[PDB]
């Protein structure tokens, strides 16, 4: 079970956190922490949290470490995004945690 | 029946933030339940002491027990900044937030 | 308490550890205090060898063992910010291998 996703960042933030699971030298997984709703994420709704992270346009996650990944969503998200997720449900309503 | 351990907390939002974040599970639709996720020290609810991580949301001030994500998520933004008291009830399910640096 | 580490973060290369910190049965200091959530950018995660679930045992001159949530949170905020070195004391009873690489989520 494979989604490829195409978010709205006209509409809407992603609204996501991204986790890294003993991944630090690639050999791990890396997948949706958190969903928020609110974000472009949420608003498509077919993302879970604990789905597996496979791509964002260009960068192929699957095989990726934690540091790497951190290198490139710093420059994915700072300058449309496409995500492709294996769905493998939680997501925050509201906060006022500061 | 009995088959809930529910509490009613009138929070006190004169000296406090509620200090928590509301999670929906398998609740798109309803079908769900809504329930605390974290609770930061600071807040109104972590000040009271009684209400816990994965106790389930039933009623502020609003009934829940029922209702979709999308649904409480309209009511939540209306409902947390009304003036008064914040009541809260949950049914007891069984880590507080200290401190974090994490922007 | 078999494994315990000391670590000395970097305060100069980083403005923040990056973590949480969560209480767990601790209102009157009976239970304990654990490392919550580890974001990278921050100086724990650049160390590497604290774990989410890790149970702090002290920061610098502050001991944590047994020490009440009310009274982390005043401390924590009192000394993390002050100069020089951070060290931090865990005893290893995390595991999980997550660490945050990234979030919009306010």
């Amino acid at each position: 079970n494979i989604i490829t996703v195409t978010l709205n960042m006209e509409k809407y933030f992603l609204g996501i956190s991204i986790v890294g699971q003993s991944n630090e030298r690639g050999d791990g997984g890396i997948y949706i922490g958190s969903i928020m709703k609110g974000g472009a994420v949420a608003a498509d709704g077919r993302i879970e949290p604990g789905d597996m992270l496979l791509q964002v346009n260009d960068m192929n996650f699957e095989n990726m470490s934690n540091d790497d990944a951190v290198r490139v969503l710093r420059d994915i998200v700072h300058k449309p995004i496409v995500l492709t997720v294996a769905k493998s449900g939680e997501i925050v309503l509201w906060s006022d945690i500061p």
